[PDB]
């Protein structure tokens, strides 16, 4: 699998379990086009999201539901949601995990790429 | 000023200067709509970026153009662009002050609300 | 002022008042002296932290009292304190900003230095 | 192995390998007694820093060497280290990762806590 996640919640010091989002490709013409959708599971990790074979080198977007998480976490949150945009280049068996580290007002992402 | 920036750069520690970016409003029928643009000055702030006429209650989307940023400093970023979504006086008008921190591979968005 | 902090809450959106710290310079010998202690006002900042006569090159750390700013907003924190540890004027004087941001499980702290 | 590290570098967008560290548990006098060092190996982990054993309720210290691996990254960094001190197992045994997002002039630390 080319396209890991890991959330975590700042408050609590766990994971974000069940996490909603979906990931978009860009296409030529600068629209975009639903390829997957998943939730995170306890682990705030989802497991075979997308295959290599529907992950080329392209742009794409993965949307985090960040709103509804912390709205059913009981806090209110500032961002309606976290999007992540990033150039993809897999040849090589190039892997890509996704880390967002939230808070109600804030959050942090970074990318491991091996 | 309703609608303040602060991009601080976590390479060099200083305040990111020249990083372009644009301002939508989200519309009635979903879709969004560029209201404005500007640029970072040497301190990573833009004075004057909307006026409160043109910031009434509703869901913006300021988009920070990290990537240019960082291959104006000749570094290989990872991140596409950097997108700030947010409902703005939910509750009545307040101000907002959108801070970024930036490094190539990661960047922590946080609001402070008056 | 030479060292200045910033503290933002990022449960709140809101600068972190009444956080209580303490600036400590590093002696010849390797332990520790206490030259300033501070509370940030309502906008997360201690106005004149130290002076310049306080601030020779040399290595200081600050060390803000996050566990009690979280205990008294009623949160229940991971961190003891958070510490803030840096080489001042290494290559010639500089002016520096601590900024700190808070969450109950996480901190992430950054520094920008001017000339 | 209830005490684990991850550490990341936020410029490469890899692990950071070869960080070594240095754990102390704090006595009762106050005073700190150093447990155990590591040195991160190219996942950014250290595997069985310290046992159950080694690790009962009290604070800790995580002293990580940040400043050697940006200077050998050939990179100029603002904190001579960064510290994590804890209270573990306040309530009961659990497991701790503490995970170290690393720039120059910025850190990002957040624990995950088990039971
Ligand atoms: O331990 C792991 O392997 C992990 F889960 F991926 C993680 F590194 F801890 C992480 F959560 F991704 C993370 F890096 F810590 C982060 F994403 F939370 C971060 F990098 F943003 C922060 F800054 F918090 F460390
Ligand atoms: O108040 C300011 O003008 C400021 F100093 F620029 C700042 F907003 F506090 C900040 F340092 F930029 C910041 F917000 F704290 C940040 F962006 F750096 C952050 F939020 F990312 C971090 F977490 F580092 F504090």
């Amino acid at each position: 699998c080319p396209l890991m996640v890991k959330i975590l919640d700042a408050v609590k010091g766990t994971p974000a379990g069940s996490v909603a989002l979906k990931v978009s490709q860009k296409t030529a013409d600068g629209g975009w086009t639903q390829i997957a959708t998943g939730v995170t599971d306890a682990t705030g990790e989802i497991h075979n999201l997308i295959t290599e074979q529907q992950f080329p080198a392209g742009v794409y977007r993965v949307e985090f539901d960040t709103k509804a998480y912390w709205t059913n976490q009981g806090s209110t949150p500032f961002h309606e949601v976290a999007e992540v945009v990033f150039d993809a280049h897999p040849e090589g068996h190039r892997h890509y995990t996704l880390a967002l580290l939230l808070s109600p007002f804030s959050y942090t992402t970074t990318a491991v790429v091996s």
